[PDB]
């Protein structure tokens, strides 16, 4: 996996609430997470497709 696919979902400093997706490579799968919708980091997807083609592996 791409290091960045271990790193814990990120609200950020925001307050909205976005659903976007994650890697959650302890479960090895793409889940939904509250994004406060400034200042992403990468484990942020807008759907579980892009998640998977990033993250979930060969």
């Amino acid at each position: 996996r791409p290091d960045f696919c271990l790193e814990p979902p990120y609200t950020g400093p925001c307050k909205a609430r976005i659903i976007r997706y994650f890697y959650n490579a302890k479960a090895g799968l793409c889940q939904t997470f509250v994004y406060g919708g400034c200042r992403a980091k990468r484990n942020n997807f807008k759907s579980a497709e892009d998640c998977m083609r990033t993250c979930g592996g060969a």
